[PDB]
């Protein structure tokens, strides 16, 4: 079992880029980051910013979570992100993906001490 | 009882305007739209493009909604829009929000005949 910390950095960090490289990057990533083995994970977000960046974002603008939690943090700056999305093509175990570069706000829930991302939630 | 439809766009259309006014945009339009009636909804988008532009995304890119269902389209283009999210100063029935602007692709699930919005997802 994986921490929640480490479940964050595992779906949502990529800092080895400064943006996704190709219209294959979802799928390339979404594989390589296990999230096709059981099902095909329908939306995830990667974050290409350092992780000591998105780790900060916990101290910056706290705001309410989709679900009305409190303890979700939006980011002051925007960050390039990528969002990762089952197109209609997709059949499990054939995942397929559609990529869509961006630069946002993120916004991440956080837990713990050290207090780090543990979901993300949304960008904006 | 409201139509998911009419919900829909009580919650998330605003054509009177090409983007938030003001930093209290928020405050304003989540009371106006009834958002804060029951209790502080936590998180809420409103865009501002015509309704038959947004009704126009449910003929557009076909992708998975964040639970994994089927039915979520994404906008070909951005369109201007308006994230509100409560801050840390919020407490029913005192209902406070910060006020993000910005220009991006939007997710929303459709449904009926005819087929229109009736929620929104994300954006991106």
């Amino acid at each position: 079992k994986e921490t929640a910390a480490a479940k964050f950095e595992r779906q949502h960090m990529d800092s080895s880029t400064s943006a996704a490289s190709s219209s294959n990057y979802c799928n390339q990533m979404m594989k390589s980051r296990n999230l096709t083995k059981d099902r095909c994970k329908p939306v995830n977000t990667f974050v290409h910013e350092s992780l000591a960046d998105v780790q900060a974002v916990c101290s910056q603008k706290n705001v309410a979570c989709k679900n009305g939690q409190t303890n979700c943090y939006q980011s002051y700056s925007t960050m390039s992100i990528t969002d990762c999305r089952e197109t209609g093509s997709s059949k499990y175990p054939n995942c397929a993906y559609k990529t869509t570069q961006a630069n946002k706000h993120i916004i991440v829930a956080c837990e713990g001490n050290p207090y780090v991302p543990v979901h993300f939630d949304a960008s904006v």
